[PDB]
């Protein structure tokens, strides 16, 4: 019998001892073997309410990609707080691997098994773990990249659908790739991605959004304003900050069914996720830089104003990157063994 309760986490990995790899370091020294041979044990008979936007292990996983960050990239200058901070900024390795989040003695981990769960209320398919699966650190905005997946339908999940400052996070049960890369301007890149498969996800996601606001028209719309962080899709792609233009993949139109190139720009200057403030990198390597990432989920912000209009307005969210932890860690929560 247990209770809910907050507690103190540790975290797991694959780490390699030998890599030079940031994250692979971080956690040589920050983090124990993943367990070599976990077990889950169902629970019969038993129903739980979950609740992922009130969640204590969101909070933990935040502060860890905070101080990895913090410990791995090394910007030349650091603008906080009036202080102008001048450092060395080797070019670094950079790759995620999972972590896996393991509750101490005394406590334990509960697991929604629900297909369907979309986040907050009751679960009867139950398990316990010692330690979660492993979760990609993976910062980004108006996509979420190389997560994992729903496993029937696409699910809606939002603290407040009736809130339009709340954000939504949709997650699709179907992968879509997106390769981008910087060839051989220096910071010109650009993305591919199949709009056959993005349309067409793109059109289920809007059947699902008729289902939660009265069958309502679902618009898609570009962010209506920001910082760039915020207006393009961002992530770090092998330690170098990509910033891409989506306005191809949040139209209404679909003549179009073929490769979808987005234009990229590296960016050396950066608005930082953790809120200190600037940053500002060195120009980018030598080469053909790429990487090719699993779209498996979508941040949206909804519009205001439309309360007695016929249509719904949607825009690619993103910003706060506890919103990428939860739509990882949705389904767990800690308590404690009574
Ligand atoms: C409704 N949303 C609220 C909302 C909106 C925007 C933002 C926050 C909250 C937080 C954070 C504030 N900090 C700041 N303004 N300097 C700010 N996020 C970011 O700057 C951010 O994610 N950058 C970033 C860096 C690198 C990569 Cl690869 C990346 F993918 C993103
Ligand atoms: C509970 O979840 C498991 C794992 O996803 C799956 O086999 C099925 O949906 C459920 N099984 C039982 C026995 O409850
Ligand atoms: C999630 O399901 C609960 C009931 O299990 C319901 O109260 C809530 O409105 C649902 N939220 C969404 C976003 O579907
Ligand atoms: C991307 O998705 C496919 C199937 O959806 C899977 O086989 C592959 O391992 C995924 N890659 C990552 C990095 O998640
Ligand atoms: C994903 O879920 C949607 C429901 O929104 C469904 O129509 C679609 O067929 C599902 N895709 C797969 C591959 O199961
Ligand atoms: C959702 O937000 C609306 C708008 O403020 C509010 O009136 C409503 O009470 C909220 N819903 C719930 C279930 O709290
Ligand atoms: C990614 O794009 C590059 C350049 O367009 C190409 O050489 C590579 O084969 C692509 N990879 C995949 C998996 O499509
Ligand atoms: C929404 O539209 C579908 C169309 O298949 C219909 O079955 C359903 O009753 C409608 N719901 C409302 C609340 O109008
Ligand atoms: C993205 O491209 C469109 C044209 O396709 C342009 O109007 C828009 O300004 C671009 N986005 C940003 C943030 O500049
Ligand atoms: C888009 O996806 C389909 C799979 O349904 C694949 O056959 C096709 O090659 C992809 N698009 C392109 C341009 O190759
Ligand atoms: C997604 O995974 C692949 C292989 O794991 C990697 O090359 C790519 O960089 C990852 N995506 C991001 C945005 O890091």
């Amino acid at each position: 019998v247990w209770k809910d309760a907050d507690t103190t986490l540790f975290c797991a990995s694959d780490a390699k001892a030998y890599e030079t790899e940031v994250h692979n370091v971080w956690a040589t020294h920050a983090c124990v073997p993943t367990d070599p041979n976990p077990q889950e044990i169902h629970l019969e008979n038993v129903t739980e309410n979950f609740n992922m936007w009130k969640n204590n292990m969101v909070e933990q996983m935040h502060e860890d990609i905070i101080s990895l960050w913090d410990q791995s990239l090394q910007p030349c200058v650091k603008l906080t707080g009036g202080s102008v901070i001048k450092q060395a900024c080797p070019k670094i390795s950079f790759d995620p691997i999972p972590i896996h989040y393991c509750t101490p003695a005394g406590y334990v981990i509960l697991k929604c098994n629900d297909k369907n769960f979309n986040g907050t209320g009751p679960c009867k398919n139950v398990s316990s773990v010692q330690c979660t699966h492993g979760i990609k650190p993976v910062v980004s905005t108006q996509l979420l990249l190389n997560g994992s997946l729903a496993e029937e339908e696409i699910i809606i999940r939002s603290e407040n659908l009736t809130n339009n400052a709340k954000t939504i996070i949709v997650h699709l049960n179907k992968s879509v790739e997106i390769n981008c890369t910087r060839p051989s301007d220096i910071r010109k890149a650009y993305c591919e991605i199949n709009g056959t498969k993005w349309n067409k996800v793109l059109k289920q996601v809007t059947e699902k959004l008729k289902e939660h606001f009265n069958n309502k028209t679902i618009i898609f719309q570009p962010p209506s304003g920001g910082d760039l962080e915020i207006t393009m899709h961002s992530f770090n792609c092998r330690g170098e900050f990509f910033y891409c233009n989506t306005t191809q993949l949040f139209n209404n139109t679909c003549g179009c069914n073929g490769t979808i190139t987005l234009p990229c720009k590296i960016k050396q200057i950066i608005n930082m996720w953790q809120g200190t403030g600037q940053a500002m990198y060195a120009p980018p390597i030598d080469g053909k830089i790429n990487c090719v990432s699993n779209i498996t989920g979508i941040l949206l912000t909804r519009d205001g104003g439309a309360n007695n209009t016929s249509n719904e307005t949607f825009r690619p969210g993103g910003g706060d990157m506890r919103d990428n932890w939860r739509s990882e860690l949705y389904k767990y929560k800690v308590v404690q063994i009574e």
